[PDB]
């Protein structure tokens, strides 16, 4: 058949399937309830574990600061359970669209919106100027910018505003696990590719240091380090789409590995970093013994160079002479969160055919990435796209969720996923998953 189907005597994995973006619209109504018990029954009969509920905080304070809305979910909360589904809740402080249109737009909160007019040091921004105005910077973490609230202030309220308003579903076992969305996408990483501003794989994307609080930051840094120059972000790094051997930033002996460039990859993954871990340690307080997840992303273009790049500039500071997962993962570890790695995503082969000519290494990022992380005991969440009928892409999220090559035979601790063709191999996916035998 399409891909070999024999995972018997393997542990059961629970799979979670994303739910339509638009299932809640902008006003926080559930647009169409008898559209989601359709949806519910399709996926008890595939024998799916649970759902993916995004919650967008431009749809739950959407309008002004300290007011919450929550009756959609609620709602769609309610629905769920009466399919006996688990729920992998995702508390979104980003816009969609970082990666392009998709279905719906869902933006940051109106109000938000209203203090960018004013001050648009709260967005991302890169050295061309450009704001990504898809999340907030992590340079306003301490800035008492929004409308009297700080970056972390704001997460913080929002956290537990989800807790008191939801609680019950936690401690009834509803909720499996929440996750952290972060940056531009919902993944660690500074906002590097963004597609609105034109970058298209492979580039090597752009350091997002240029708002006026990150610099501050970095002014700070660098007087420290007794060096007034080096409060600057590099000026020779190149472009959203250049490749790195045409950057003096980038290239074999480029300035990647100077005393400055050095200095500036440190600050600039420590920023990263501090985010983070402050944002963890709030979270743990908002949702007292719940599981917290965090999701990273799968950056393998110019793995099989120096300098990475493009890991680089979306702030992992992984080179052919430094780990830049482990040290992010060893303060994971002292959050005792759950680790979500994106792998094998849509448009997978932007490197089956390397007509990009990438220097790409899909698997031995996922690999790096895994071994890191069970090298700190941090338990690990697979989040793949779902092919149709592919045999290897089935197979490669089986060998990646049920490893096989590893001793103490670490599985991942769930699988999520973002014509009856379709449906009879996701079947026997899931069973595959569950450990079963997969006929009928």
């Amino acid at each position: 058949m399409l891909f070999p189907d024999d995972y018997t005597k393997t542990p059961y994995i629970p799979v979670y399937a994303s739910l339509p973006m638009g299932i809640i619209n902008s006003h926080c109504q559930l647009v169409d309830p008898e559209s989601v018990r359709a949806e519910l029954r399709q996926l008890k009969s595939l024998n799916v574990d649970g759902v993916v509920v995004d919650c967008w905080w431009g749809i739950v304070e959407a309008w002004t600061p300290r007011k919450y809305e929550w009756s959609g979910y609620r709602d769609l909360f309610g629905i769920i359970k009466e399919f006996k589904l688990k729920v992998q809740v995702v508390l979104s402080f980003h816009g969609s669209g970082e990666t392009g249109s998709g279905d719906v737009l869902i933006s940051l909160p109106k109000w938000i919106m209203e203090i960018a007019k004013e001050n648009q040091d709260i967005f991302f921004t890169d050295r061309e100027g450009r704001r990504n105005t898809e999340c907030l910077s992590w340079g306003i973490d301490k800035e008492r910018v929004l409308r009297g609230r700080t970056g972390i202030e704001v997460c913080f309220d929002f956290m537990r505003s989800f807790h008191m308003e939801f609680r019950n579903l936690s401690e009834e076992g509803l909720v499996s696990s929440i996750e952290i969305g972060l940056g531009a996408s919902g993944e660690l990483r500074y906002p590097s590719c963004p597609e609105t501003m034109g970058w298209k794989y492979p580039g090597i994307g752009e350091f997002q240091c240029y708002d006026r609080y990150m610099q501050k930051n970095l002014r700070q840094s660098a007087l420290s380090r007794g060096h007034l120059f080096w409060a600057r972000g590099p000026d020779n790094a190149g472009y959203y789409n250049s490749r790195p051997h045409e950057t003096g930033f980038f290239c074999d002996g480029g300035d990647y590995d100077s005393y400055y460039g050095r200095f500036f990859l440190n600050w600039y993954s420590g920023v990263l970093m501090d985010h983070v871990d402050q944002v963890l340690s709030l979270a743990t307080l908002a949702f007292d013994g719940a599981e917290i997840v965090v999701k990273v992303p799968s950056i393998y273009w110019w793995y099989r160079t120096a300098s990475h790049a493009a890991e680089l500039t979306a702030g992992f500071y992984n080179t052919t002479n430094r780990d830049g997962y482990s040290p992010v993962f060893r303060m994971l570890k002292k959050h005792s969160v759950i680790l979500k790695l994106v792998c094998y995503g849509p448009e997978y082969t932007v490197h089956e055919k390397d007509d990009d000519e990438a220097f790409a290494d899909p698997e031995g990022l996922t690999w790096q990435v895994i071994n890191a992380a069970w090298d700190q005991g941090l338990p690990l969440c697979i989040e793949s796209a779902l092919p149709c009928r592919n045999g290897e892409a089935y197979s490669r999220i089986l060998d990646t969720a049920k490893p096989r090559d590893d001793p103490d035979r670490h599985h991942a601790a769930s699988f999520a996923y973002r014509r009856e063709a379709c449906l009879s191999e996701l079947c026997t996916f899931v069973k595959c998953m569950h450990g079963e035998a997969p006929q009928n």
